[PDB]
């Protein structure tokens, strides 16, 4: 009866190792009585206990006392600064004002010297149909400096999470089972041309950096190569990261993205090393941080969003009663421990050539304890954790996440590490992800996994009944802020597309953070993902019919060469005209938020179709005739030119 209070309390106990020297009892076992707790040091949901005719309520109180005693005996151990970073001291000009409780705020340096706006064409397309933009949810809002200081105190300002003893030994036991020995010690850095190929010249400037990436590349490339050598030999350098709030002017991505969802998952606190330091890290570790080739099992950072759910359902279909168990770690970046970072270090040393291990052993040391500069000049010393702007973020988090989840899953079920790829499939993109396995294993892992994942220091989001999110049918999987939605093509074949709430799609489509060429690029980018949504599909076509003489802009996720309907068929595998049905039920779910907020009218759907037909019945070759129902209504079809989709 009193069993849950033990389970909730067990999520607060310090991680311990196997203690065979005493009796280790379960949370349900404690609720049965005749058991008095002997230590709040917990291991796999068990604690050392003695049998002594106890009342349950007493056992909890002794545990509450055991835990409270330790909490007031293991708080403020103390923050220390590493010598290799002493150089930052000489830069303080004023006293510190962060009022941090767990990390040093040694002072402030001297300072140096964006709005949410609507896309004029798209927005005029929506409004003309009765969509009320004001009713759409806010997206990509910025935050004030006072919330920023409190945000850092709220989420960053935390000591490293305690982890189970010897864990990283076990995590290496898992990695050895999925190493790719045909590549051991085979990675080398790439040359300047390969690095500059896929790069944004507008890469974010450091706090002490004046020039962007494109400027740093065009003129100070020699400076970057100097950084590498000092690291190549194990020499300290001026490592610092700049802290700005998400959607500040310098929240700019160095590398390509798969969609707007990546920006949505960025923490409230963006932390990145200098443009020059990022370039040095990227030129050296290119094959890792960009996962070329992919050696992280189930890493979907390169999988385009329109492929992922087709790719997964092919795995889904091979199980007897599959479930998908979601990973939902609370603010992952703040939970990377120092010991976790050397686990990636020891892994990066595995795949890199012998001539770079000193580089890695050194750069890890800096990342063990990083000096960070706020936008306003306040300086704090972060104990470990992952900076969202580091080049190793997605690569390092992803490989970190798989090992951690496999450990939690395998130890929860009894499945041996070497047998995993046989009884389960996993897919991750940074901290977000899930695993597929049989309902038996999935329900077992989902119930015990929350506590185990607390013992490894990756606490999950508080959920109902302390159980991980379990998907029992395919299109309930949630991944990368999207979810599978079925479509049936004209040839009676089925595929899945990335589904998402209609409200969210409209908002992210109608806005930007501070031209008509751009809006056609957005229209195409959204069309590749959301052609299942008849509202979006037709809005997108209308924008594409707008001033056909203009070429599409190239600043966003995708753009097209030539006729766009061809580009759709090139990557999707079917012509847009072949979309005959969108999954009936799932569309109802995703459109509900539209009616919840009242963002549309009872005739909005019809007014949009009727708006598209008006442009479509006129004689000639019109984009809107790609829509099967529009073409069914106009009697004419769209005949595509040549087309190609490019990033």
């Amino acid at each position: 009866n009193l069993t849950p209070l033990f389970e909730e309390l067990l999520q607060q106990c310090p991680p311990g190792g196997q203690n065979k020297t005493a009796h280790m009892v379960s949370a349900y076992q404690l609720a049965q009585g005749n058991w008095m707790p002997t230590s709040c040091h917990v291991f796999m949901g068990t604690i050392s206990a003695r049998r002594t005719k106890t009342h349950p309520y007493e056992a909890y109180v002794k545990l509450r006392e055991l835990v409270e005693e330790h909490k007031m005996k293991t708080l403020c151990p103390g923050s220390s600064l590493g010598k290799h970073n002493d150089w930052i001291i000489g830069k303080i000009k004023y006293q510190g004002n962060l009022r941090t409780k767990h990390m040093l705020n040694p002072g402030k340096v001297a300072e140096q010297l964006r709005h949410n706006v609507y896309n004029k064409t798209i927005g005029s397309v929506m409004t003309a149909t009765g969509i009320r933009l004001e009713k759409l949810p806010v997206v990509r809002a910025q935050t004030d400096t006072t919330n920023f200081h409190q945000a850092i105190r709220d989420k960053i300002d935390k000591e490293e999470n305690l982890q189970t003893p010897g864990l990283h030994k076990k995590l290496m036991e898992v990695f050895n089972a999925l190493k790719r020995p045909e590549l051991e010690s085979s990675y080398d850095a790439v040359e300047w041309e390969e690095l500059e190929r896929g790069i944004n010249r507008k890469g974010a400037a450091g706090f002490f950096e004046r020039k962007n990436i494109g400027e740093i590349l065009d003129s100070e490339k020699n400076k970057v190569e100097e950084i590498i050598d000092n690291l190549k030999k194990g020499r300290n350098i001026k490592y610092y990261e700049t802290a700005i709030p998400k959607n500040e002017k310098r929240d700019v991505n160095d590398d390509w993205t798969a969609g707007d969802f990546v920006d949505e998952k960025k923490p409230r606190v963006i932390q990145y090393p200098e443009a020059k330091t990022r370039l040095a890290i990227t030129k050296v570790m290119y094959k890792w941080v960009k996962q070329k080739p992919v050696v992280i099992p189930g890493y979907e950072g390169k999988t385009p969003l329109f492929q992922i759910f087709d790719k997964v359902k092919k795995e889904w279909d091979q199980f007897q009663n599959p479930v998908a168990v979601s990973f939902d770690t609370k603010a992952w970046d703040t939970q990377v421990t120092t010991k976790d970072l050397e686990l990636i270090k020891d892994i990066q040393k595995y795949y890199f050539k012998k001539k770079w291990h000193k580089f890695i052993d050194t750069l890890t040391m800096h990342m063990t304890e990083v000096p960070v500069i706020c936008a306003d000049g306040e300086v704090y010393i972060r104990k470990g954790q992952r900076g969202s702007g580091q080049p190793d973020t997605s690569a390092g988090n992803s490989m970190l996440n798989v090992l951690t989840m496999v450990y939690a899953f395998c130890e929860a079920t009894g499945v041996p590490y070497k047998s995993f790829d046989r009884v389960a499939k996993i897919h991750v993109c940074g901290d977000d992800g899930f695993l597929i396995t049989e309902r038996a294993l999935g329900e077992k892992f989902a119930s015990k996994g929350v506590q185990i994942l607390a013992e490894a220091g990756k606490p999950q989001k508080i959920t109902e009944g302390d159980k991980m999110k379990v998907a029992y049918q395919f299109d309930d999987i949630e991944f990368c802020s999207h979810t599978p939605i079925q479509v049936r093509w004209s040839d009676n074949t089925s595929s899945y597309m990335p589904g998402r709430n209609t409200t969210t799609i409209l908002a992210k489509m109608a806005t930007r953070l501070d031209t008509i060429a751009y809006e056609k690029a957005v229209a195409f980018s959204f069309l590749l993902m959301y052609s299942w949504n008849p509202l979006i599909r037709r809005i997108c076509l209308l924008v594409l019919s707008t001033e056909l003489q203009v070429k599409p802009g190239k600043s966003t996720t995708y753009y097209y060469e030539g006729d766009p309907i061809s580009a759709y068929k090139e990557v999707i595998g079917h012509n847009l005209f072949d979309l005959k049905r969108t999954s009936f039920e799932k569309l109802a779910k995703l459109n509900l938020s539209m009616s919840v907020l009242g963002a549309w009218t009872r005739h909005t759907s019809k007014r949009l179709l009727q708006d598209c037909v008006n442009m479509g019945v006129k004689e000639g070759n019109w984009l809107v005739n790609a829509d099967r129902l529009v073409s069914s209504k106009t009697g004419n079809r769209y005949i595509p030119g040549e087309g190609h989709t490019l990033q």
